[PDB]
């Protein structure tokens, strides 16, 4: 078997091989890279994602979220307070204003350090999940607004037609923003280019130990467990690279810089944060082998989750049992 191991692999794929974006996943994959959960993938060095980024100033961040932390430093929920409207312009200026600013700090490392230890005691601002894309229209390699859709993966594989559309997001980050604890939507696979700005450090469980990560999660957030059967879907829960060890729970992580895609595998758990001021996009993708996983696939019926459109089709379809009751949470 490759990568017994599980570890984050990181890819350099030639222009040729940047070409064919369901033929590399799968190569990366014929390699083990699914095993850690999460793989970098470095573009080749002829390939951009656009001309330029002095332009982007006008985008509107509809709803900035102001993350606000509970518990301790190194168990705590977020939940987002939503904020006035700002241009990204804006955004990047309140960025680097003293009060959200990165601080001095020697390396990634130091910096992490200072991110477990501190970040509790801010709320930071976060833009999240802003419809759109950065990549130039004839940019015709790993363009995340031109991958091949979920429907029609779905179509091709299962033979049903089905209703909904997906989109790439953009995200525009500052210092200890954060992701939590969690899978993709369906634990679909995602993809993320991290456009300009800061770099973005990532936690990740391998898909088999993914269980390990959800027992801990009940026994650090009893109520939140409680109250649903998969809370995590929620997105509010950070646990620790020390209390990670401490618990015996086996996961990696790795710095993401300017420049660089990385891809997260079915089932894959991660969390992360941001160093300072920076623009990433992402979108959700399927390949033949995450059916199963669609298939098995927890799902929110709490009501919390609140997921999108095309969410539906995909439970109608790959878990025709569960469809009603996770529907009543939708409503
Ligand atoms: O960048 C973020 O804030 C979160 N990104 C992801 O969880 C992802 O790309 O799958
Ligand atoms: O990108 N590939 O597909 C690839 C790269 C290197 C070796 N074999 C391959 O198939
Ligand atoms: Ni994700
Ligand atoms: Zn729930």
């Amino acid at each position: 078997a490759q990568n017994p191991n599980c570890n984050i692999m990181i890819f350099h794929p030639t222009k040729e091989e940047f070409n064919d974006f369901d033929k590399y996943i799968a190569y990366m994959e014929s390699q083990g890279a699914h095993r850690a959960g999460l793989a970098k993938i470095i573009p080749p060095k002829e390939w951009k994602a656009r001309e330029t980024y002095d332009n982007i100033s006008e985008i509107l961040i509809a709803t900035p979220l102001q993350q606000v932390a509970s518990g301790r430093a190194g168990v705590f929920t977020q939940y987002h307070k939503k904020k006035k409207a700002m241009t990204v312009g804006e955004y990047r200026h309140l960025a680097n204003s003293k009060k959200y600013q990165t601080p001095p700090h020697q390396n990634f490392e130091d910096l992490e350090r200072k991110y477990w230890k501190n970040r509790i005691y801010n709320s930071p601002i976060y833009g999240a999940d802003i419809s759109g894309s950065l990549f130039d229209e004839n940019t015709k390699q790993w363009n995340l607004g031109h991958l091949g859709t979920i429907q029609d993966l779905l179509e091709k594989e299962c033979g049903v037609v089905i209703e909904g559309v997906n989109t790439p997001y953009l995200y525009f980050g500052m210092w200890k923003t954060t992701f939590a604890w969690h899978t993709e939507d369906m634990d679909l696979y995602s993809i993320n280019y991290l456009h300009l700005g800061e770099p973005k450090t990532w936690y990740v469980v391998p898909p088999e130990h993914g269980q390990r990560l959800e027992r801990l999660a009940r026994e650090l957030f009893p109520g939140s467990s409680r109250g649903c059967g998969a809370f995590l879907r929620h997105k509010v829960a950070l646990i620790s690279p020390t209390v990670l060890k401490e618990n015996g729970i086996p996961f990696n992580r790795i710095t993401q810089e300017a420049g660089e895609f990385m891809v997260t595998f079915p089932y894959g758990y991660h969390a992360g944060f941001n160093h300072g001021f920076n623009c990433a996009e992402a979108i959700n993708f399927a390949t033949p082998r995450w059916i199963d996983y669609g298939k098995m696939a927890s799902q929110c019926s709490c009501g919390e989750a609140r997921v999108t459109f095309s969410m539906d089709a995909f439970v109608r379809i790959l878990q025709p049992e569960r469809y009603d009751l996770w529907k009543r949470g939708q409503d």
